[PDB]
């Protein structure tokens, strides 16, 4: 039938410290995972994921249709022309099961210069009413910075894994301008489950979301303990086992570009499972003007012929292409 992917659990705690040899040992494990299936679990990460899951559940379960329209992105509410990324992504009863809420850098305010200039991909977050959802915005903004901190540390591991100084990626990952997003996704239990929400893969597997590479530098994902993800290998798709204490980490296609595909962006898909669950990704994106010169770790000199790609142009094109290929979420 279907085999299981080798997804190692890596203790990332040395990446927060000052023991340089211990950091190299973490980096070696990141390298090995990135060259194998492309996924690993980050453990001993220091984030209170129990509070994350509880607060996210309380939001998803208490928000009403009125509030969802008021928060909806432009795809669901033509009045909200400025909300392409941030806001609520509605389910469609009988047709579309998944819903989610996406928010961006809390530092993007009307006062921010990228907002003043109307630069694409930058938006001001929208939030529910504090009286109906007490503490939610405070929790969500805090969480952004908590997962930002973990992601910064992981980026030091990836830099060391590739033979670079530890700030090689992290220097471009800044609180003032990061395009990183959090998505709070609800996959509901439904009976009957809408057939229109289930896709059939070429190999017959029933899916909630088709194969893709991620639009990110790396993706830092929390999920509740319901198995759903599969990664493509040359010998077919393999199941990724769930772990609701760890963060699942993989590279996105910007990492594949800048390493000349030495660290590939793994192709993965989401199997259909009729179970109430959470999927909480943090997409590690750089700043709009961030450019990293591509290199090829396989070459003594690291020379690559690939063109440098501005992160903002990469992200704008990548988000649109993912909608065109796999559907509006
Ligand atoms: C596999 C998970 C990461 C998750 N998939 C997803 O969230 C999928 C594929 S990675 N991602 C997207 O649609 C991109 C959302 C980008 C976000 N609106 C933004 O503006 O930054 C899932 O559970 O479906
Ligand atoms: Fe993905």
């Amino acid at each position: 039938s279907v085999s299981k992917a080798n997804v190692p659990k890596i203790d990332v705690s040395p990446l927060f410290g000052d023991d340089q040899a211990a950091k190299m040992r973490v980096a070696q494990q990141i390298d090995a995972a990135s060259r194998d299936t492309g996924f690993f679990y980050a453990v001993n990460h220091g984030i209170n994921v129990q509070r994350l899951s509880q607060k996210t559940k309380e939001f998803h379960m208490s928000i009403t249709p009125e509030e969802k329209w008021d928060l909806a992105i432009r795809a669901y509410n033509k009045e909200h022309q400025d909300q392409v990324r941030a806001g609520y992504y509605l389910s469609i009863p009988g047709k579309k099961a998944v819903e989610s809420f996406c928010y961006l850098n809390p530092n993007f305010t009307p006062d921010h210069p990228r907002i003043q200039a109307k630069t694409p991909t930058h938006e001001v977050n929208v939030w529910p009413d504090e009286t109906k959802h007490p503490g939610f915005q405070d929790f969500a903004e805090q969480y952004y910075w908590d997962v930002f901190g973990l992601s910064s540390a992981l980026l030091k591991g990836y830099a060391l894994a590739l033979g670079k100084e530890e700030n090689f990626f992290a220097r471009h990952f800044k609180p003032d301008d990061t395009l990183a997003s959090v998505v709070l996704i609800r996959y509901p239990y439904l009976d009957p489950y809408p057939e229109a929400a289930i896709k059939t893969a070429a190999d017959g597997t029933k899916l909630s979301f088709e194969w893709h590479e991620d639009v990110s530098l790396i993706t830092v994902l929390y999920q509740s303990n319901v198995q759903n993800l599969q990664v493509e290998t040359a010998a077919g798709y393999q199941d990724i086992e769930a772990d609701d204490t760890g963060y699942l980490i993989n590279c996105g296609s910007y990492m594949a570009h800048l390493t000349n595909n030495y660290y590939k962006a793994p192709i993965h898909r989401v199997k259909w499972v009729n179970a109430e669950r959470q999927s909480l990704p943090f997409f590690v994106n750089l700043g709009y003007d961030s450019v990293i010169d591509p290199f090829d770790p396989r070459e003594p000199n690291g020379k690559s012929d690939r063109e440098p790609l501005s992160y903002g142009d990469y992200l704008q094109n990548g988000l649109v292409s993912l909608i065109n290929k796999n559907g509006q979420t």
